[PDB]
């Protein structure tokens, strides 16, 4: 069929029968930190709770953590726990009188020189980045205050100071943030504060990290060292925020466990129309790598204070799903907004609509056609299981995979049914929450044994699919698991009748 | 190749070598009515001037008409002129004010009507009867505004010459998420029909009074193009806006990015796989000419069509190059401004002769393509005429 | 890839690395009846011994039966035993002599019947009722001999376990050129049904009394295999012939060349594209196992099937490697000798246990493949059991 | 669709509606040299008359030529005229008593030494090939008398003499022919007799040559020189007769205008089962090169004296057509047989049946898929015209091509309708007779003018298709021709209604 052929046969009035495959990441804050409010989130469709370590102390976050664990255990939900780092920031200094008026056609001196720190004026002020004169060059741009103030660099005046053309009127106040479009920003992967944050996260047993401002594969390697041997199983989702991150996306994808497309930050740097396309490129490379991709910022922002978003906003969410994103993320809408439950429920309705309006077989065929023949046994088995789901119209795909690898591999092939992953580890259950289509179920091997014949895990997976309404008796399921000899990957498939 | 494989191989920082295929409708009002303001719009990327008959008098819009013709003649451009009806309100197809505005438009040589609040196929027939015999060559673009229009879309497409997706109107009745999917349905049914489709309302609204739009609005525009729309339309942004030229140039730049980001071969294959066998000679000749554009990597497709019909038919199949249409009618030049990929070029038969052996019209299409930097000597073009040719440009 | 691209890339002087998939039926008579002559046939490539009940008495054929079992036991081989009925002559399905010969065959443990002069589906039901309850597991291969059999082939295939294309009989009634095309139709309908098809009569007739056949006869044999036949059958060449061993070895060599010259993936795709969606679990598992053989380039497919059903079902899909079938029944070993690609291996459950976890039968299939030089440690195999596995041979 | 899907839907009782696309080459001789008998041949389905210059003088052949021209002109037929060369032969000498009995396990001495010419015996006899001891080596084989006598070379005795093992009983008589399997046979492309034959052929205006025993591309080049500037437009069809010809088939195809698969000769040299496959390989390489391929010898041999062939024979003809051959050839069946008209008519019935039982779209798709993209304009136009024929179900394809190149290019794409070729040259009409699907029609430009607008040739082509029953008014035809600027290839297509 094709996406076109799918479109002309949709009826937008028919009820949707699909089960929601995309996953919703929610940022926690004042509107949602309480145990009751977390319960609301989870009931409304939250699969991952994000802690924004730009704001708050460790105890603030500790309370998010403890409250999330009480609420989840009460509901019997597995909910991913994400730590989103502050990252290194480029800020200005102070200004006599707390701010300066700058007018287009003004020139201004920008100095990385510490002695102008707290005495900025309209003629000259401080900017924290020591490699200022090195990284930025006649003709390049410095953007300040969420990119509204645009400066074009005329010249280098001394090693400390650049002369700059003011592109637009702006009132600049103490400590605003700066961006350097198209530049190689010589800043560490992880700040000093980040290490300590990461160390907290490891101790508290987070599931994943959202690593800010990832620009090179080597920096992902730095995040990996900072988590250490103790955090070696924590996922690193690299946040792509600038041109350099988009340039190096291949090395960054290969080094990371997933990607976050941070559209707001990308937009300070890059024209809005190229951000739309960067989002597509990034999500698609992630789809082909079989690694989760999260779409973030500027989601349903207006629903932070209004009881409804604009249509342009709802279309931006849907098209994240149509581009292929595994996840969509809420920020202030859940953290400080007035409508945290409704935004999440609405986000989940948008996801359902997009999923139903997508021709899922076409994504399966696209991915499949990119495999080299001969395929490895592992790839052959997952792709063949997904095909089977299409051929017999099975209603769930059950994967026995302890680490979740094998659930991320089926999901990459995009079956049109839910994927159940039976795993011996709770951390896998929580880590699977960013992967499209997947519901993990925990197999307690301490209590029920090693299950060498896989029979208790196959029954558990089938039970999980019955409880969720995915299957009834007489429906088919496709099962993927290891034999009695292979370790590392399931090399074995069954097509079973639900009983 | 697939959209998926196209996306992974894109470089967003490479310069774009494509030539903009999507077309931009602009609403004319106080910001844009003067001769010099229309010149700027046309330079900025306007292909169609819309007159919103919900507001102003006949004499108001007469000024638009007269200034548009002055501005377009001066630049050498063929610009479609559209009359967008008030429609009825709180129903009949056309109100009494509508009958009068349509009679005026017929009298003033309009190209097309945007008919408000089309709910059924029979209603499109009433607009047609209202344009009558004298308005029989004016195009009707039915505006889809409510659930019933969405429901009756197959019959309304069959009866109309095109469709306008009025997102803001639909969103009063239908939840936002179903307007998003209704847009997809309407655009793709009109792609399969071979008929122009215009995306309207809520485009870059914020640029009415700000110098830059939000990314979400930029994404909504790119999405209209990805969905398959021929045209995007501007309302207040150009009618009342503070930055009319800038919002047009910007809407142009978005279209071009979306276009470069699209795997056009996928659209072509998908349209082609829907064709009944055996095809009519007409379908076969146009799909096969487009197929040849892909096979020999031609850099332009040239259609000789006096009515513009076979230009629309080639455009349906989505070649990944510009379509030049040599026509003996100015009115066809204006009417093709809503058709994706087409640059019309007028062949003056009075001046140059009847051209039975098509040779002069072929040389005109080729020089038109050279003039625009679409081709240079040694490139390939595919030519369709009343017949197909594959030629080297010299 | 296509048959066309396979042919241009073939090298006829390269050694063949394929393992012979097609199967050879031999008629037993005076040239071939002794224990030592049957040993030679079996070594030469016989998979099925045919007894032509048009001639000789019960006691004559009893000797064949007893000598075949002695010879096969000695070599360790499972050889199908077939009873080919006289049929009626100048009509009923089965004559009186037929009822008696069938009763004898049922009593002697035959594998399959070749039922002469099948004209309708109802006639196949009469042969079935004549084998009765005691002969309910004997296969009926309906011999197609006239225009009516050809006409009623869909119903006759549905009712039978297989078909025999009796070219010489068909050629009495139907022009030679329509027998050529009727052969194509019957073979391809049985390929699509998943049921064995035997090509018979006029195979290498001239080798009855000469040491070499003509090229035209060699071509007719290769053609049967290209058409899609599971099996080729020898009559007088082995029954009365001067060179029985040589005609078998030669028929084997022809099959192997035709096989090497066939693009097997094309047959697989063509069969697979006929499948209704949704498939049954059984169709899905076998096509998908064969698909995997092509995807990972496995060197053998192993089916655990006690009845041989899923071995026939995998064979339908035409993998380009050997199919090993581990079965708990000798009778299934004998019955699979008419099924393209299959080497059956007997799993002695009495000796080795019930094997619920399939492990011993899997190790048996793998060692069977090693023993025949189909695989070596490090190759891939695909295993189907009551479930699919892709395994490295160790 | 596929060939399989085509097969299961055939009814072999339905009348055939197709028009015969394959072409029948007939060898002329005593049964068929008369003007009346040529007329019978032509009426029965002959498209090419072959002269076998192994037998007969120039005047014998002159009479074939003059009689063929009278019969064809009387019928208004274009009939190809082929000269099939003798070629160099390897013969034995004489034997005392006119022949020797040789028994398996005998050894015998074979000598290329002239002085044993006329005095052969059971112990030693003469064989004409001076490079005997050089070309054939311990372990190689010499085959004699249409390959029934097999000798295995034990050793070289002197420069002149090989010692040989007799593989089988045989009675050997004066002058029998010898073959050297798997050998590089050091013999000229063209004998002395061949040159003179070729010279006759050029003078008499033959259409094509069947060149015997072509083993290398360089030898085709030698045939080309021997025809000369005067014969530069005569087609060379290379006869492939041994292993070396099959080894070098690529260079030979590229140098020749077509191929003849000479199955009988191949069979002396190569096991019968490998001949079947060589035939497939050769025909398919020819199909992809868009050059005619003729299948020859051992066709319906038994119908030389019997009023009907065996089924094995009829199947061998059909499968030449199914392999893709443009032509099938009769030899003694028409030259000396008792049933020359019936064999030809029957051969044409077999061709019809095979054509109808072939899925022609599958050959079109196979050929098409072997083109590199970007295609040249010429290839794009022919393949696109053939596609059009399939898409609109046109009933003829009309190609305006003076040299016939463009008719050979459509035919390669295998449309399921007849191809009409309008050409300004009678020699093209006669040369097109070996090309599948094609009926040429002569456009007399001397009389009707240059037809710069192509309109008289398009009408002529349509008239030709009406006269032959291919089209009626309201049917469609696809037309391929040049514009007012392109020379060398038609770059222009029309789809027209027949009126
Ligand atoms: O939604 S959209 O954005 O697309 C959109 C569509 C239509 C729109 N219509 N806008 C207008 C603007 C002016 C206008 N009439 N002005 C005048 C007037 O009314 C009178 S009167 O005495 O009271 O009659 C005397 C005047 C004397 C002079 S002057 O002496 O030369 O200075 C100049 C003008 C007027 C009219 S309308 O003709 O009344 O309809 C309509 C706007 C937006
Ligand atoms: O078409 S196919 O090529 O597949 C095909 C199918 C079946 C075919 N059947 N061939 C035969 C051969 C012999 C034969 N009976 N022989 C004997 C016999 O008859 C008598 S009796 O006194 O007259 O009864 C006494 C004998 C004493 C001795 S001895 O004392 O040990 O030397 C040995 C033999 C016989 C029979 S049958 O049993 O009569 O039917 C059938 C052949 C070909
Ligand atoms: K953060
Ligand atoms: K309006
Ligand atoms: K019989
Ligand atoms: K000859």
């Amino acid at each position: 069929m094709s996406q076109l052929a799918h479109n002309v046969n949709l009826s937008i009035f028919e009820p949707i029968s699909h089960h929601r495959a995309n996953r919703i990441v929610c940022t926690i804050g004042p509107s949602t930190q309480s145990v009751e409010a977390l319960k609301g989130l989870i009931r409304s469709g939250m699969s991952v709770a994000r802690m924004n370590f730009s704001h708050g102390s460790h105890e603030y976050h500790q309370t998010t953590i403890n409250n999330l664990r009480a609420a989840a255990t009460e509901l019997g939900a597995h909910i991913g726990l994400a730590l989103d780092t502050k990252g290194p920031e480029i800020r200005t200094g102070l200004f006599k009188d707390g701010g300066i008026a700058l007018a287009p056609g003004d020139t201004v001196l920008v100095t990385s020189d510490p002695a102008f720190e707290k005495i900025g004026t309209k003629e000259k002020f401080y900017i924290e980045y020591p490699r200022l004169s090195i990284t930025v060059r006649p003709g390049g741009f410095i953007y300040i205050d969420d990119g509204v103030l645009s400066l074009k660099v005329l010249s280098k005046e001394d090693e400390y100071t650049l002369k700059c053309y003011v592109n637009n009127a702006h009132f600049l106040t103490d400590r605003k943030g700066c961006n350097l479009p198209g530049c190689e920003v010589d800043l560490p992967a992880v700040s000093e504060k980040d290490r300590e944050d990461l160390k907290f996260g490891v101790e508290q047993g987070i599931d994943m990290v959202f690593a800010s401002f990832i620009r090179t594969a080597e920096q992902v390697q730095e995040v990996r060292e900072a988590l250490g041997e103790k955090g070696k199983d924590i996922l690193i989702i690299s946040k792509i925020e600038n041109h350099q991150g988009v340039q190096n996306i291949d090395g960054i994808i290969e080094a990371s466990d997933g990607i976050m497309v941070a559209r707001g930050d990308l937009g300070v740097e890059i024209p809005a129309e190229k951000v739309v396309v960067a989002q597509m490129i990034l999500i698609s490379k992630c789809n082909v790598a079989g690694k989760p991709v999260i779409c973030a910022t500027q989601m349903l922002e207006s629903m932070t204070t209004n009881p409804r978003p604009t249509r342009a906003e709802v279309s931006d969410v849907a098209n994240a799903v149509f581009n292929g994103a595994d996840c969509v993320m809420l920020s202030g809408e859940t953290a400080k907004g007035k409508y945290p439950n409704e935004v999440v429920q609405y986000m989940a309705r948008i996801c359902l609509e997009a999923q139903s309006a997508t021709n899922q077989a076409v994504m399966f065929n696209s991915i499949k056609k990119m495999q080299k023949l001969p395929m490895s046994p592992e790839e052959a088995v997952c792709s063949s299981a997904v095909n089977s789901v299409y051929e017999v119209r099975a209603k769930a795909l059950l994967v026995l995979s302890n680490s979740g690898r094998s659930a991320r591999l089926a999901s990459k092939y995009r079956p049109d049914c839910p994927i159940i992953c039976a795993t011996t580890r709770m951390r896998t259950c929580r880590q699977l929450t960013i992967t499209r289509s997947v519901d993990a179920v925990f197999y307690d091997a301490e209590r029920y044994g090693e299950d060498e014949n896989k029979e208790k895990r196959v029954q558990l997976g089938v039970d999980c699919a019955k409880k969720k309404g995915y299957v009834v008796p007489g429906d088919l399921m496709v099962v993927v698991h290891a034999d009695h000899k292979v370790k590392g990957y399931p090399n074995q498939t069954r097509i079973i009748y639900v009983s």
